[PDB]
């Protein structure tokens, strides 16, 4: 059971991941988490991200692709995993295809741009990430619309070809209601 969660930053993807991990017994592969951990621990693979992330830019495809390939080769990903924050560009999705990483579900969280900003502010006040500042968040959203949002069509086409199942949920609904709409899809 392999699942990709698509959407804009702050769309609620990490919030919903916990429910999905618990129900299907799979770990979450969050490139954002793996990179912040790399920085903290000084790991050779990923410490380089620190400055890119605080700038609200994307990290290079080559670095994030490697981190992910290493994470998913571990035995606890044998029976599936939940990708949260990867693929974030077309080249990253192409690498998965070329490496034979098929996925069973692609789930798109639709949330308007104006809602993201306020959602990330309200959570940036306690998690103290520099990329949750207001102006950085508006840079991340522009990058999102240019580099990441085309994945919606990329994977809508994959599902048409029978390679995955594609669904959209309305992420403006409250947390419990989003959860239940995702269960209608996955169950
Ligand atoms: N693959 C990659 N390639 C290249 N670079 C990469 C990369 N991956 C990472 N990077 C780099 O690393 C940086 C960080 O990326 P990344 O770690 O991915 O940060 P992010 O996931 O984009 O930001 P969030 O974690 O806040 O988004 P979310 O969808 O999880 O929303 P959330 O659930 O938290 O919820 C948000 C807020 O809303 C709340 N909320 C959640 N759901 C709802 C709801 N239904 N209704 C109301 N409020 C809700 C939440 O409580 C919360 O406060 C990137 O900018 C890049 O530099």
């Amino acid at each position: 059971m392999r699942i990709i969660l698509l959407g804009a930053p702050g769309a609620g993807k990490g919030t919903q991941a916990q429910f999905i991990m618990e129900k299907y017994g799979i770990p979450q592969i969050s490139t954002g988490d793996m990179l912040r951990a790399a920085v903290k621990s000084g790991s050779e693979l990923g410490k380089q991200a620190k400055d890119i992330m605080d700038a609200g830019k994307l990290v290079t495809d080559e670095l994030v692709i490697a981190l992910v390939k290493e994470r998913i080769a571990q035995e606890d990903c044998r029976n599936g995993f939940l990708l949260d924050g990867f693929p974030r560009t077309i080249p990253q999705a192409d690498a998965m295809k070329e490496a034979g990483i098929n996925v069973d579900y692609v789930l798109e969280f639709d949330v308007p741009d104006e809602l993201i900003v306020d959602r990330i502010l309200k959570r940036g006040e306690t998690s103290g990430r520099v990329d949750d500042n207001e102006e950085t968040v508006r840079k991340r959203l522009v990058e999102y619309h240019q580099m990441t949002a085309p994945l919606i069509g990329y994977y809508s086409k994959e599902a048409e070809a029978g390679n995955t199942k594609y669904a959209k949920v309305d992420g403006t609904k409250p947390v419990a209601e989003v959860r239940a709409d995702l269960e209608k899809i996955l169950g």
